């Protein structure tokens, strides 16, 4: 039910929290959370492990069945799938893997996909081992997401650092 508590207001429609997105997840029952997938939406590690694990594997096996009929997401695209017992929807986002060689551009198009619901709790995309700076990341949130957008950083050194880049 949306239920978010807690967080720091950077722009009109970004909201910024040190906090665990599962556990976010669960007490904020959300509309929409927000996977840090990629274009197999094999959810082996980081955010995408976490999120799959707290459903029990349930999200991985209907990840499975949507590969089969899609083939693999494109970099900067996205599936809207069931958010199991984390949310209503879980949006899995591609976000580019620049330690992959990857075009960082495509971090808008990941964004953009946000603009198609009209509340999130997200991670940061394109983060760990995706390898994006993640300043920039926040920046091409910001100025790509006019949805409202809830951010669950986990990592405390990094949601500082992102914190401090929009000091007065
Ligand atoms: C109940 C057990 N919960 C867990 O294992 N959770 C869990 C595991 C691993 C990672 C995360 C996580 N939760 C998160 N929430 C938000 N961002 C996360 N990752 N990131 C940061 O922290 C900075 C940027 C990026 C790399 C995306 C994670």
């Amino acid at each position: 039910v949306n239920s978010f508590s807690g967080y720091l207001k950077l722009t009109d429609n970004v909201y910024i929290k040190n906090a665990d997105i599962v556990e976010e997840a669960k007490k904020v029952k959300p509309t929409v959370v927000v996977n840090a997938a990629n274009v197999y939406l094999k959810h082996g590690g980081g955010v995408a492990g976490a999120l799959n694990k707290a459903t029990n594997n349930a999200m991985q096996v209907e990840s499975d069945d949507y590969i089969a009929t899609n083939g693999p997401l494109k970099v900067g695209g996205s599936c809207v799938l069931s958010g199991h017992n984390l949310a209503k929807h879980c949006l899995h986002v591609v976000g580019p893997n620049v330690n992959k060689g990857e075009d960082i551009q495509l971090l808008k198009s990941a964004y953009e996909n946000f603009n198609q619901h009209e509340v999130l709790l997200a991670p940061l995309l394109s983060a760990g081992i995706f390898g994006a700076d993640p300043i920039h990341s926040l920046r091409v949130c910001v100025d790509t997401v006019r949805t409202n957008v809830y951010l669950a950083v986990f990592d405390k050194n990094l949601y500082d650092k992102l914190v401090s880049s929009f000091l007065e």
